[PDB]
């Protein structure tokens, strides 16, 4: 199975998280506990803004071109993405924003950060129909020292396609 995992900002802005305006320790916990040892499939984008690939997990990088690093895993097509995870329970689709778009209408789970913050950004998260979707868990959680702002995780699960 193909989940997306993203964290968005009012008006679903998402960005790279080396860039992006909050720091959410807490959400960088939640995207490594759903991570952890599954395949995770990044844009070229996404990959050069990590730098180093996430540990415990198979990185796998979307790219038209060839790939310029021994230490992850190139591919050059969604299809070819899904083949190369071979036979595990769930794929992670972590970004960014054309790779998310690709990969939605495979996807029958996403796991959201909704973040309570206006920010600068011009990439979104895809258009989802709601409608399609099931939420599965949700929890709120205020900012604090160590997190700039306030958010909510939301694991939503497909029941329509169109
Ligand atoms: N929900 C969530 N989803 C996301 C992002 C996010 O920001 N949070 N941002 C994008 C993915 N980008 C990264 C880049 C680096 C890391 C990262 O570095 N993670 C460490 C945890 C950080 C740490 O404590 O060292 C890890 O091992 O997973 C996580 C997501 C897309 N989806
Ligand atoms: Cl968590
Ligand atoms: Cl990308
Ligand atoms: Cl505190
Ligand atoms: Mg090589
Ligand atoms: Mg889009
Ligand atoms: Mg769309
Ligand atoms: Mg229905």
């Amino acid at each position: 199975m193909i989940s997306l995992i993203a964290a968005l900002a009012v008006d679903r802005v998402i960005g790279m998280e080396n860039a992006m305006p909050w720091n959410l320790p807490a959400d960088l916990a939640w995207f490594k506990r759903n991570t952890l040892n599954k395949p995770v499939i990044m844009g070229r984008h996404t990959w050069e803004s990590i730098g180093r690939p996430l540990p415990g997990r198979k990185n796998i990088i979307l790219s038209s071109q060839p790939g310029t690093d021994d230490r992850v895993t190139w591919v050059k097509s969604v299809d070819e993405a899904i083949a190369a995870c071979g036979d595990v329970p769930e794929i992670m689709v972590i970004g960014g924003g054309r790779v998310y778009e690709q990969f939605l209408p495979k996807a029958q789970k996403l796991y959201l950060t909704h973040i309570d913050a206006e920010v600068e950004g011009d990439t979104h998260f895809p258009d989802y129909e709601p409608d399609d979707w099931e939420s599965v868990f949700s929890e709120f959680h205020d900012a604090d020292a160590q997190n700039s702002h306030s958010y909510c995780f939301e694991i939503l699960e497909r029941r329509h396609h169109h």
